[PDB]
């Protein structure tokens, strides 16, 4: 059969197969929500490390964002009527950001603007949730968090979302890689930080 509520996780660089850090709000849901499922991406989630196949952060995006796409439309193919809910951390959350928000990763050699998520698809997903995503520029409506600047591969400056309101993404300021910061214990706590939050916003989408 098919659930009412979806989820999709995509884990950070170097973590191992699963959810990696999206794994508290990815469990939030799933614990607010009996009843409804989960599933981890499948893309390298690599900065070219042999632990992780070897792929160059560059390749390895480049597979996350074709990855997301098709488990994302495939899955609605197959559920229309169920709601869906994304969670990506760090590079997970930079190859979700390309696929729902489209406009390409330029720095990353992704050359495609188009949105890959399916219309149908698009309109199914009720939440996504970035956090600590390298494509964070602040001036966004649907970023939060103390980051003032932007990471290693941000957003131009007058980017628009047609998802917009979907989406809650979450980067500090001391952030070294979804903000110009040098603290790098930063870009690991935003469970901690802001899963609570994270999971109201969810909650609110969803009823």
């Amino acid at each position: 059969s098919c659930p009412a509520i979806h989820v999709f996780g995509a884990r950070e660089t170097t973590a191992s197969p699963g959810y990696g850090s999206s794994s508290t709000v990815v469990n939030g849901v799933l614990s607010a929500y009996p009843g409804s499922t989960a599933e981890a991406i499948n893309y390298p989630a690599c900065g070219g490390q042999s632990s992780c196949g070897g792929a160059s952060y560059s390749s390895s995006v480049a597979q996350g964002i074709a990855a997301v796409a098709s488990a994302v439309n495939s899955f609605n193919s197959q559920c229309p009527s169920t709601k869906i809910v994304l969670v990506g951390y760090s590079q997970g959350g930079e190859i979700m950001d390309v696929a729902l928000c489209g406009g390409g990763d330029p720095n990353q050699g992704y050359t495609n603007t188009a949105v890959q998520l399916s219309s149908s698809a698009v309109n199914m997903v009720k939440a996504a949730i970035f956090m600590g995503d390298p494509m964070f520029r602040a001036g966004l409506s649907y970023e939060v968090g103390t980051c003032a600047a932007g990471g290693f591969d941000q957003r131009p400056a007058g980017f628009s979302c047609p998802s917009a309101a979907k989406i809650k993404s979450y980067c500090d300021a001391s952030d070294p890689y979804c903000c110009n910061g040098s603290n790098a214990a930063t870009h690991q706590g935003y469970g901690s930080e802001y899963g609570s939050q994270a999971l109201a916003f969810v909650k609110s989408k969803l009823g």
